[PDB]
């Protein structure tokens, strides 16, 4: 309840909304991502579902500190609404998500001739695969999407919108409005051309193989319009 009956002092804050464009090293990099054509989706969760169930076992763990912050568990499950019209499938997790500070600060790739460079690599023999051991772990979800937003908000640090679209040009804003409890809300903007990962029957089956890594609590939600007609970024709790 906004209360407009003096609240208490505090400061006005200030909007951390940074937008960036490719930047020339990073762009031969992502580019070339682009280039590479990925004809297995299967990829797509198996690592990234593991990030998932990575950062569910870093807030299990870390709450082994005070069993009590947790009550019983509860927040172990992976929520996966998919939006028909919106073909926006939204899975959020209840983990520990990303803070401010380590968004912006791990934000980035090595571009740096540190002995073993993907560039030099590339012709040297090195392999995609190599990513696990080289550098990087989750850059994002642009190997066959429109756009990869994240909404992501630990439980005492503040919310921030990230999204990026192939890399072509990106933003960071923080506050998306909607308001965050904790975790990680991954939703991937598909285009009409990529129905490949959004047709009921598949998303069954194609969830079904790579679920059985996933030994938490899997809810496939069916959230149909009761209002008809939206056209507002409303939410409803």
């Amino acid at each position: 309840m906004p209360e407009e009956t003096q609240t208490q002092d505090q400061p006005m804050e200030e909007e951390e909304v940074e937008t960036f464009a490719f930047q020339a090293e990073i762009a031969q990099l992502m580019s070339l991502i682009i280039n590479t054509f990925y004809s297995n989706k299967e990829i797509f969760l198996r690592e990234l579902i593991s990030n998932s169930s990575d950062a569910l076992d870093k807030i299990r763990y870390e709450s082994l500190t005070d069993p009590s912050k947790l009550d019983s568990g509860k927040e172990l499950h992976i929520n996966l609404i998919p939006n028909k019209q919106d073909r926006t499938l939204t899975i959020v997790d209840t983990g520990i998500g990303m803070t401010k500070a380590d968004l912006i600060n791990n934000l980035g790739t090595i571009a740096k001739s540190g002995e073993k460079a993907f560039m030099e690599a590339l012709q040297a023999g090195a392999d995609i695969s190599m990513i696990g051991q080289f550098g990087v772990g989750f850059y994002s979800a642009y190997l066959v999407a429109e756009k990869v937003t994240v909404i992501t908000k630990h439980n005492d640090d503040e919310q921030y919108a990230w999204e990026s679209s192939a890399g072509g040009s990106f933003t960071v804003r923080t506050d998306t409005g909607e308001p965050m409890g904790r975790g990680t809300k991954v939703i991937l903007h598909l285009k009409e051309d990529q129905t490949e990962y959004l047709e009921e029957r598949r998303i069954k089956e194609i969830v079904k193989k790579h679920s059985q890594f996933i030994g938490y609590p899997i809810t496939l939600f069916v959230e149909k319009e009761r209002d008809k007609e939206v056209s507002d970024d409303e939410a409803e709790e």
